[PDB]
């Protein structure tokens, strides 16, 4: 396997400055003609001419109009096309070629492909040469004109990059379109999309310039009345870029396609998006809660991408964290401001400290910008996506909106028509920086370290306050790991977002106050505290690090009760769930390892359940919030604090404690999901597709949380609330009334109704999956291979495969049965999936990420099964590196 290096960039010895493609598609065959207009760059040395093209089936290859020669003129090994330098001429020259490529067998679904009967192309990063040959790297940019033909009847829309600029019949029933895209662009842009796509569409006009925009939203004819939604959040995109960022959309159209087979979310293209039909299609009817905030951030994502894509491209692969990062950090900025509600920024922070975080400190670790790749499908990763964006979104707390907003275009200006690096971002907001702080010899040089170190930063406080001076100091420290990735950490740029809350009436004490800690450690001294504050440390969460905050458990209560900050406050409902935690588990554990005939658990502190009710009972206290503090830390965040951790102790842990706060809020619970049902489930406008209430839903999230709570502790005749519930119209609601019925005899019973509500939309079906597949059932192993016999059966879609195990894989007692049938199940299922998609295969093994954090028994059986995998003659080349990195070989 080769191994790009970052240190290795060099530009191309030659141009590609005009593509003209033919795609014609037919039943069983898809033929590409491309002519490429080139030419010699300067840093020319006389090599060979290499194209890169997997999987092409050559017709015939040409330069200057004339039949190349294999063998003696030309070498292709279904990789590389290797043109001797004594072929290739010395000015401009056209290279043509003519490839036969199979969409309808493109399981893989990179390059083009059939998903059900329509046809799409997913070019990022390197599926272009799966397409035709092609020097396959961003900072080859080129103009594009691309002619598709298709039979008629079946292909009635043809979609591609730039303006449509000529239609045209076709003998045989077939028909052409022709689109001319003069703006340069990389060749990962480009798209192409046919099928018998319907749409519902929508004029936007421009805020400042007053141009029409013509909006397109596209699906198969089944699905047309789910598109609205998304045409809505696409407004909304449009909008918040011209109100927040102050820029336009560029082009007189805008596509939005939905396709059922997708490796991931969505991909970008100039134009023309590309979406996975489950981050674009919703009803009220046929969808749960999730989907409207997930098609917002979705669509909102890859809007964003627009305009900085229109000007500034990426130079290399590993730039990839400079637009992915940033366009999250912009997709996050927006959904904040279209919810309105505190629990999409702590969603953000619960995914980046579970997930992230595992993943920073397993052996996959990696910085935002890597040192190497050898498969660039592999890093498309929560740490370039989502550590990238909290680097990003430091930039703004460090600088504020104005100075940022200041930095952001002079980053377009100075890069406006070019590649560019995570440096030259860096550059912009470094002289930003320097107008901040009006001072020129000020720079952000320190802060490159937050794209090239690896690992979450730990930072840790101490604390003290001279009552007669009323001078309160807080002592900071900061630590990275050593990894693989470096010997020797460096300290790094890290913004303090802090407040001081008076414990006696909860008041702030000080201004707004970040403090930039710079160096290993450091002292921030203030005067003029009355009284000895309670710290409110990393408000907003505003540095991906681990925060020790020292404090006392009446310390993080007061801040639960009465801080200011929403991140804070769960961070401080956090800290303390996690020291009992802690506690618990070793308090099972050695009683397990000593064998203990009988042993003590220490209760849950009292205030702190006190506090709970208290905010419960709080009308005016946000549902989402409630939710969030009813329910204990991730496992995959809890995981990242315990050395060999035994599932099965943490399972006793996670049940004792939820046991013991439900003995005493029970009642609670109960009063509140009774009280919400008014407001929760209001139907006011259920057919209104356009009509989304964020406050809303959380009130439904937490009626869901409180109802499985109340059904796991068995609480009285609470399985009449349950069949209610099931009769529910929002889906949300009746799936949950599934998946709390596991700890009754009527399980089966919804089983068989949810499907049948379920089995006639696509992506309903998919989310019922994942509820019968999440289901605390004792004989869950059983009920999977139900679901394989009965529904999923030999599915090749993603949505579907992902659906039925990924979610069985939380299931901490059951995934991690000690005979080790959990790892054996999902490992058979990856080499089932990397036979026909590596990507997803790749995915598939997400639950082996923490096996080196399991117990001794554990690991051995997680490292048998990958080992096992690794055998597999006809493993992929995207599996194969990424087992070796996990099991460090
Ligand atoms: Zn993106």
């Amino acid at each position: 396997p080769k191994i790009h290096y970052r240190k290795d960039y060099k530009p191309s010895g030659f141009i590609i400055n005009q593509v003209t493609l033919n795609i014609n598609i037919h039943d069983q065959e898809t033929i590409v003609r491309s002519v490429l207009d080139m030419d010699i760059s300067k840093h020319n040395v006389g090599e060979d001419l290499v194209f890169d093209g997997v999987g092409l089936k050559i017709n015939e290859i040409s330069i200057n109009n004339k039949k190349l020669v294999e063998g003696e003129e030309y070498t292709y090994d279904n990789e590389f096309l290797t043109i001797f330098s004594k072929f290739v001429p010395k000015s401009k020259f056209a290279f043509s070629s003519e490839v036969i490529i199979h969409p309808e067998t493109n399981y893989a679904l990179t390059g083009l492909y059939k998903s059900k009967n329509i046809i799409v192309s997913q070019c990022e990063a390197t599926g272009f040469r799966r397409i035709t040959f092609f020097i396959d790297r961003p900072d080859m940019m080129a103009k594009y004109d691309v002619t598709v033909t298709a039979d008629k009847e079946k292909y009635p829309v043809l979609l591609s990059n730039g303006d449509k600029v000529n239609e045209f019949e076709i003998p045989g029933g077939r028909h052409g379109a022709r689109f001319n895209d003069p703006p340069l662009k990389p060749c990962y842009l480009f798209a192409v999309v046919a099928g018998d796509l319907k749409h519902l569409s929508a004029t936007y006009i421009t805020k400042y310039t007053k141009k029409k925009v013509e909006l397109y939203v596209f699906s198969e004819e089944k699905y047309v009345s789910k598109l609205q939604w998304a045409l809505e959040c696409l407004k909304k995109s449009m909008a918040f870029d011209e109100d927040y960022f102050g820029l336009e959309y560029d082009l007189s159209r805008l596509n939005l396609v939905a396709v059922s087979d997708f490796n991931v979310g969505a991909k970008e293209n100039k134009g023309l998006n590309i979406f996975n039909a489950n981050s674009l299609l919703a009803s009220k009817k046929n969808s749960i809660d999730f989907s409207y905030a997930r098609i917002l951030t979705v669509v909102g994502h890859e809007y964003f991408h627009q305009y900085t894509g229109n000007r500034v491209t990426l130079r290399d692969w590993f730039q990839l964290t400079l637009k992915e990062g940033l366009t999250v950090h912009r997709e996050n900025l927006f959904s904040e401001e279209m919810t309105k509600t505190v629990t999409t920024r702590l969603s953000h922070v619960d995914l980046l400290r579970s997930v992230q975080f595992l993943e920073d400190s397993s052996p996959l670790s990696h910085p935002i910008r890597p040192e190497s790749y050898v498969s660039m499908e592999n890093f498309y990763t929560t740490t370039v996506y989502d550590k990238g964006s909290e680097v990003m979104r430091m930039y703004l707390t460090i600088l504020g909106e104005e100075y940022y907003k200041k930095g952001f275009d002079i980053y377009i200006k100075k890069n406006d028509g070019n590649t560019a690096t995570c440096e030259d971002f860096n550059y912009a907001m470094e002289q930003a920086y320097k107008m901040k702080k009006a001072d020129n010899s000020a720079n952000l040089n320190q802060y490159l370290l937050w794209f090239s170190q690896s690992g979450t930063p730990h930072v840790s406080f101490k604390y003290n306050y001279d009552a007669e001076k009323k001078q309160y100091s807080i002592h900071v420290n900061q630590y990275t790991k050593p990894d693989e990735n470096q010997k020797e950490k460096k300290p790094l740029f890290i913004p303090i977002s802090v407040g001081l809350i008076n414990p006696e009436n909860g008041k702030e004490m000080i201004s707004q106050t970040t403090l930039e800690l710079t160096k290993e450690s450091d002292t921030f001294v203030f005067n003029n505290i009355a009284v000895k504050p309670i710290p409110s440390l990393f408000r907003g969460f505003s540095a991906p690090v681990y925060i020790e905050d020292q404090l006392t458990d009446e310390e993080r209560i007061l801040l639960l009760k009465y801080d200011s900050d929403a991140f804070v406050r769960y961070n401080s409902c956090t800290n303390i769930y996690m020291k009992q935690i802690l506690m618990n588990y070793n308090e099972f554990l050695k009683a397990k390892n000593e064998k203990l005939e009988s042993f003590q658990l220490t209760p849950v502190n009292a205030q702190f359940i006190d506090a709970i009710k208290y905010l419960l009972e709080d009308p005016h206290a946000d549902a989402g919030f409630k939710s969030y503090i009813v329910s204990l830390p991730q496992d995959r965040y809890i995981i990242n604090f315990v050395s060999n951790l035994d599932t099965d102790v943490l399972a006793d842990t996670k049940e004792y404690i939820y046991k013991q706060i439900g003995d005493k809020l029970n009642d609670v619970y109960y009063k509140m999901f009774k009280s919400l049902e008014a407001k929760a489930d209001d139907l006011t406008y259920f057919n209104d597709e356009s009509h989304v209430d964020f406050d809303q839903m959380n009130m439904r999230t937490l009626r869901n949380t409180l109802l499985s709570l109340l059904s796991k502790a068995q609480y009285p005749n609470i399985l009449n609330e349950i069949i209610e519930h099931s009769k529910s119209p929002y889906p949300s609601n009746w799936l949950t009334s599934l998946s709390v019925s596991a700890y009754f005899d009527k399980y089966f019973e919804l089983y068989d109704k949810t499907y049948k509500l379920s089995k006639d939309d696509e992506l309903l079906l998919q989310e019922w999956l994942k509820t019968v597949s999440r289901s605390d059932r004792k004989d869950i192993y059983e009920i999977l291979k139900k679901l394989e016999n009965e529904v999923l059966k030999d599915s090749k879609n993603p949505n579907d495969i992902r659906a039925v195990y990924l979610p069985f894989t939380n299931n901490l007692r059951r995934f991690h049965d000690i005979s080790g049938k959990g790892y054996k199940l999902i490992a058979e299922v990856i080499t089932k999936t990397d036979k026909f998609n590596p990507m997803v295969a790749t995915q598939l093994c997400e639950p082996f990420k923490l096996w080196n954090k399991l117990d001794t028994k554990r690991q051995e059986l997680m490292l048998n099964e990958m080992n096992t995998m690794l055998q597999e003659p006809q493993i992929s080349n995207n599996l194969k590196e990424y087992l070796l990195r996990l099991t460090n070989k």
